[PDB]
């Protein structure tokens, strides 16, 4: 007969049919054709800003984590006992509620206090207050970066070393655009300041202090007028997309003489500020210390901003940026204060289940311990080798494709083949989290969790996470380190390591399964592999060589052609209007690197499936679907992205997500795919088959 009738063929067909909408013409709108069935069935949960195939698999992963973390076992090693202890302290909301804001009150004296919730702040803290010491205490002990973001990272131009970086800090709101505070941003700006006052009023109440509502509004609006200035001083993402132009190496000498700051009437000392941070880990810094400055323009515009503000004005913002994140770890009364702010940025009317939030927290701070339990329970050993093979097939397809690229000269292709051949693959999980108990126990040896003290535990993880990062300055980059835990539904690429990673969490349907049809595997995990490989060659990754160093290996002509070729995708996606975002246009520049990966990866997966058919021949067709296997390749790729957004978060993500929305990743990459238009016999100049097609890789 020629029809597959296995248990896995039937699960796939059912999932494929239930998600699609065959009453739509594939060539008019393939997103609706592949996801219409799913969109009609589902509605975004009240706790979700975004919902789709990825979000469902992640909520499903959270269930597996609940199972493994919630029941102790007598044979559990210490590394596992600590994860479960942390989980339990997090889900005991009665123990957290009984403490109110007390944990925060003990903590405020350690960060020079919060003026608005303090009395005679200038007399108490203004004496010993210096921007150097104030900013340094938040960075070094709690990893919170408020005015200058100094961090220890890998040297872009020497991937085996670490160096100190100076960069502009994050903001309270999702992006710099929000600080216009008009139209689509007004509600968020309002809830943001209201959020300040609510928290300030709860702290004063709990300290039995007098509450002057007009004094609160006055102080917290000054905080907003201040962050507006800092926000407007920051560089657009568009002006930070070239890592060559962004890397500026200086000494603390050059930095002091080229970026001075007058704060609270006192000059800023970069050596005093730096040593205030590094001394936390018994490390000394001299004025010949090398530094990488990522936001030199920001530092320049910062100088006249901070002269106009007092030490009190500055502290009210700095402490607030830390208190933002801690209120959700306090009692219900403090959690409630974040409601209007969360609704405004994410559109959610309630918070995610406590155990869901907690499971995620333990997975993010103990990724190797949790990954161990996740793979033991939910990952199959068979699949690890099948994916290794898929990566080999796709790596070669990328290399062979170089011969056919006409916008590149021979010498540049040769250098490209080098990087490709040198990409390090990481599949599933590192074996030693399951087999080396000693190494795993030692990773968390200096952590000790009290079960009735969840706030002490999160603060401990902040100190352990920042301390661990600061003592890497004089150390070599550990090559064995994975760039992701195993209990993750995603994949990644590191340019500094030239490494692609595919955690266990993403090695499941619809992406991959050793028993489902190959057409679905290539169109699923295959496309994702090519995506991660092509990240080494996008507008950002192409600037790094085979060893992870930010060095030029492109001829003047090939580089000019890359920009020329990629400019097509800039215009394509920048013309897509997103109704959920208010008919705004996508930022084709900020999303270029991801669209390059999407278009390249899909084309590379299809060629690998063609090559597979060549060797092994056709596959047994799926039941219930009047579709051939080439059409199923594109259908599964499309259903990987089924989903929708809340309008509040479409406004958030269109400015902050470097990815295109799920629907435009489908329309965009297929519009540029002739192989798609062949599989579905799309007439020329139909929406899905425009004559003008972009291509890079
Ligand atoms: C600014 C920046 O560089 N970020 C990098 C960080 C890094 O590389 O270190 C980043 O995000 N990397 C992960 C990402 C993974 C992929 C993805 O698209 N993941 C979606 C998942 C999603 C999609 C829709 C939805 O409704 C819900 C979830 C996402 O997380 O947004 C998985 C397959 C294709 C790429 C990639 O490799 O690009
Ligand atoms: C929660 O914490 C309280 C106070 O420490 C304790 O009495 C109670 O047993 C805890 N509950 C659980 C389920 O651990
Ligand atoms: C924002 O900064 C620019 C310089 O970067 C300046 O010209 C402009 O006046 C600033 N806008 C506001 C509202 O301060
Ligand atoms: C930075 O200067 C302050 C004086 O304001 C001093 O107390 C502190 O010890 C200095 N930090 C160093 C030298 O690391
Ligand atoms: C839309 O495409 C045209 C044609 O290339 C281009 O000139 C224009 O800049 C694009 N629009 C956006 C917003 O990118
Ligand atoms: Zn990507």
């Amino acid at each position: 007969d020629g029809i597959c009738k296995s248990s896995d063929c039937i699960k796939s067909a059912a999932r494929l049919i239930q998600n699609m909408d065959a009453t739509t013409e594939p060539c008019t709108d393939f997103f609706k054709y592949a996801c219409g069935g799913w969109l009609k069935r589902n509605v975004i949960p009240e706790t979700s800003s975004r919902y789709g195939n990825f979000d469902i698999l992640r909520d499903e992963l959270e269930v597996v984590l609940k199972d493994v973390l919630q029941e102790p076992k007598t044979e559990d090693i210490v590394a596992v006992q600590k994860a479960k202890a942390l989980y339990r302290s997090c889900i005991n909301e009665s123990a957290i509620d009984s403490r109110g804001g007390e944990p925060l009150l003990k903590l405020l004296p350690d960060i020079y206090g919060w003026p608005v919730a303090t009395e005679n702040w200038e007399q108490k803290y203004g004496a010993s207050w210096t921007a150097e010491k104030a900013i340094a205490q938040l960075n070094s002990k709690y990893g919170k970066k408020v005015l200058i973001n100094l961090f220890v990272g890998t040297d872009d131009k020497n991937s085996v070393n670490h160096v100190i970086h100076i960069d502009q800090p994050r903001l309270g709101l999702p992006s710099r655009d929000y600080y216009e505070c008009t139209g689509i941003y007004k509600e968020a700006c309002t809830a943001y300041v209201d959020f300040m006052i609510s928290v300030a009023r709860l702290i004063r109440q709990e300290e039995r202090l007098p509450i002057d509502e007009n004094q609160l509004a006055l102080e917290m609006n000054k905080v907003m007028e201040l962050e507006k200035e800092i926000a407007n001083a920051t560089a657009k993402p568009e002006d930070r997309n070239d890592p060559m132009l962004l890397y500026n190496k200086m000494t603390l000498a050059q930095i002091q003489n080229n970026f001075s700051l007058e704060i609270n009437g006192k000059p800023f000392s970069w050596l005093n500020f730096t040593n205030e941070i590094m001394s936390t880990v018994n490390i000394s810094i001299t004025n010949e210390e090398d530094v990488v400055v990522y936001a030199p323009e920001y530092l320049t515009k910062l100088k006249p901003i901070l002269t106009k503000y007092s030490a009190r004005d500055l502290q009210n913002l700095m402490s607030w940026r830390f208190i933002m994140d801690l209120v959700s770890s306090l009692s219900r009364t403090y959690k409630e204060s974040r409601n209007a702010f969360r609704k405004a940025l994410y559109g959610t009317t309630s918070e995610t289940a406590t155990w869901r939030r907690c499971a995620n927290y333990v997975n993010g701070n103990m990724e190797n311990a949790v990954g161990r339990l996740y793979v033991e329970a939910a990952f199959a050993g068979e699949s690890k080798h099948v994916v290794e093979d898929l990566i080999a097939q796709i790596r070669e397809v990328f290399i062979q494709t170089l011969d056919d690229l006409t916008w590149m000269d021979a010498e540049t292709k040769k250098r490209a083949e080098e990087k490709a051949l040198a990409i390090k693959e990481r599949i599933g999980y590192p074996d030693d989290i399951v087999s080396n108990d000693n190494k795993l126990n030692n990773e968390y040896l200096e952590l000790n969790y009290k079960e009735d003290e969840y706030f002490e535990n999160i603060i401990q993880n902040l100190k352990f996470s920042q301390s661990k990062q600061l003592k890497k300055l004089r150390e070599k980059v550990d090559k064995d380190e994975w760039i992701s835990g195993a209990a993750v539904v995603n994949a990644f690429y590191s340019s500094g390591r030239n490494q692609i990673v595919f955690p266990a969490g993403i090695l499941q349907p619809p992406f991959f399964s050793a028993q489902q049809s190959n057409s679905l595997n290539y169109g699923g995990i295959g496309m994702v592999i090519g995506h991660e490989i092509t990240h080494g060659f996008d507008d950002n990754g192409r600037n790094f060589n085979k060893d992870g160093d930010l060095v030029d290996w492109w001829t003047q002509q090939s580089a000019s052609n890359f920009k020329e070729q990629s400019q097509c995708m800039v215009y394509q996606y920048g013309n897509f209007s997103w109704d959920l975002a208010g008919g705004q246009h996508l930022n084709g520049i900020n999303t270029l690197g991801e669209n390059i990966a999407d278009n390249g990866g899909l084309g590379q997966a299809y060629r690998a499936y063609q090559n597979y058919i060549k060797k092994n021949g056709e596959e047994k067709l799926l039941p219930g679907l009047d579709l051939n296997h080439k059409q199923l390749f594109f259908l599964n790729f499309a259903q990987v992205w089924c989903g929708t957004y809340r309008p509040e978060y479409a406004v958030n993500s269109i400015k902050t997500d470097v990815h295109s929305p799920g629907n435009f990743r489908i329309i965009g990459t297929l519009q540029n795919s002739a192989e798609f238009s062949e599989a579905f016999h799309c007439r020329k100049n139909s929406y899905m088959n425009p004559e003008k097609k972009c291509r890079v890789w």
